[PDB]
């Protein structure tokens, strides 16, 4: 047993944080949750990106301070992710103290390997994606301006051609290495398409890579080469440390670094168990940083986990906006997180309309859970305003309960995958039965009709409530503790593998306080 180590990637701060980085934080944010939920060890990493001449050039199109532009920005990314209500353990920044001392460690790591030596990078470069380019992956395009330029098939941002003297990375060496990686650990990588591309463009064969650049084209913003100030790292090796960093980093209560362990061991985080990425950044993850890890002789990372990239009705998101805050001001902060976590899969193929947030929020949220949660609360229905004790099964009966006692088993495989809308669609499987259970049963009718029938179907529709909701609550962690608190459960029975039992729950257990106007989702106007 280790601490389970779950990160998302460290963002440029070249602007403001928008949707994309608040949602691969969320996904990062629910792999820990669960994880806790379950009784583990977690440390959860976000943070920024903050050298390179991306970074750099913005700050210098503001005319400030490259010291002052990335902590204001790093600044708006901790606002941020305060107010969506995340629980990460630690967000760092590329420009920490410890940090650098730790890539310039790994640097000379690779280095005393003998996998780094001077060399010429003369090829093509994307400043926006901070990537090398073959001539296979650009084409023609047009500049800020308009006039022709070339641009990456990639990403359509602009290409310029480098020819500097640079200190290059053998990872034309570690391309046998890799496969063998990928082919023993045919799980390292989801979804599976994304692992066939990966492996595929590893079979091609892969040239050496540059990790240095010449201080002057950096505008001297990023860590200097141990050994030769002349040279920067790339921005690259850089960033891909963070996740060495983040592992080595005791934190105190307020969230702060207080120092820098000499060993990975000593704090239990190293390697990760799932890194969270875009699919924009697939290479560094599943190439590069493995490769280093191989030449420094540092454990792999279990799970490369990396979704697609976003639309507001069918569009890229100018004229088009998503702020996240806002939305989840207008909806929900919980509604919004299940909703980004449903709609989408790995896939672009998302309906992120708010006439389809509507719908799952009324539909799913609000007609499927929170009308069961006051069904199985109602003082009308429970009159007794307690969890009762069962009388003897029928086989519809036995069939509901069949369905709740197998869910934590199916959610769980979901959540390790991971695929959290494989998760979530689960859940609300049992849930719906729940309801069509609750339907077929009308209790309301059994009060007057079959009171010892009703202590059955209440105690069974309680008890799948329960479990559906400790499922969810790594999505909908609010929700979830109100959730909680109206069926009266004991702090003790909301996490821990033991509560994934059918029966946990004792009966006699009383339920919460009903309040004046209670109202757990509330349904929205279709417009
Ligand atoms: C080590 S993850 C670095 C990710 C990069 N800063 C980006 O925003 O795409």
């Amino acid at each position: 047993e280790k601490v389970f180590f779950v990160t998302s990637p460290i963002y440029y701060v070249n602007a403001a944080p928008h949707i994309g980085h608040v949602y691969s934080t969320l996904i990062t944010d629910v792999i820990g949750r669960y994880h806790r939920v379950k009784g583990e060890r977690v440390f959860a990493l976000t943070g920024t990106d903050e050298h390179g001449q991306k970074v750099a050039e913005a700050a210098k199109q503001k005319q400030v301070s490259p010291y002052d532009f990335t902590t204001a920005v790093a600044g708006e990314f901790k606002k941020c992710f305060e107010q969506m209500d995340y629980s990460i353990d630690y967000f760092i920044r590329t420009t920490n103290e410890q940090h650098k001392a730790v890539v310039k460690e790994l640097w000379t790591k690779l280095e005393q390997k003998g996998d780094i030596y001077l060399g010429r990078y003369e090829g093509w470069y994307s400043i926006s994606d901070e990537s090398f380019l073959t001539p296979q992956n650009i084409t023609d395009g047009v500049d800020k301006d308009g006039n022709p330029c070339k641009v990456s098939l990639e990403s359509g941002h602009v290409v310029t051609w480098v020819s500097e003297e640079n200190y290059m990375f053998r990872l034309s060496a570690f391309r046998e290495r890799l496969l063998e990686w990928y082919h023993a650990n045919p799980g390292c990588i989801v979804p599976e398409f994304r692992r066939r591309e990966v492996i595929r463009a590893v079979e091609k064969g892969l040239p050496d890579l540059s990790v240095s650049r010449a201080r002057a084209t950096l505008h001297n913003w990023a860590i200097p080469v141990p050994g030769n100030p002349d040279h920067c790292v790339y921005v690259w090796l850089d960033a891909l440390t963070n996740y060495l960093t983040g592992s080595r980093l005791r934190v105190d209560e307020s969230g702060k670094e207080v120092s820098l362990v000499d060993d990975f061991n000593e704090l239990e985080r190293f390697p990760a168990d799932v890194h969270v990425i875009g699919k924009d950044i697939l290479k560094f993850h599943a190439i590069y940083w493995p490769a280093f890890l191989l030449s420094a002789g540092l454990p792999l990372p279990k799970k490369i986990v990396a979704h697609g990239w976003w639309t507001k009705d069918r569009k890229k998101i100018l004229g088009n906006v998503f702020d996240p805050v806002e939305k989840a001001e207008e909806f929900g902060y919980d509604a919004l997180k299940y909703f980004l976590l449903r709609e989408s899969g790995f896939s672009d193929d998302g309906d992120y309309s708010d006439k389809n947030m509507i719908a799952r929020l009324n539909g799913e949220l609000a007609d499927t859970l929170g009308n069961l949660v006051m069904r199985c609360t109602s003082a009308k229905i429970n009159v007794n305003g307690e969890w009762p004790s069962p009388a003897a099964y029928t086989e519809e009966d036995e069939s509901l309960i069949q369905l709740i006692k197998d869910l934590p088993g199916t959610a769980d495989h979901y959540y390790l995958i991971p695929d959290i809308q494989k998760a979530i669609i689960a859940v609300f499987d049992v849930l719906r039965a729940i309801n069509a259970y609750v339907t077929d049963m009308a209790p309301w009718k059994l009060v007057k009709t079959d009171p010892e029938r009703l202590r059955t179907v209440l105690y069974i529709t309680l008890e799948g409530v329960r479990v559906t909701t400790l499922l969810l609550s790594p999505i909908l962690p609010r929700k979830s503790v109100v959730i909680f608190d109206m069926l009266g459960v004991p702090e003790v029975h909301r996490k821990g593998i033991e509560n994934f039992e059918f029966g946990a729950v004792p009966p006699g257990t009383r339920l919460g306080p009903a309040v004046e106007g209670e109202v757990l989702f509330s349904k929205r106007s279709t417009e």
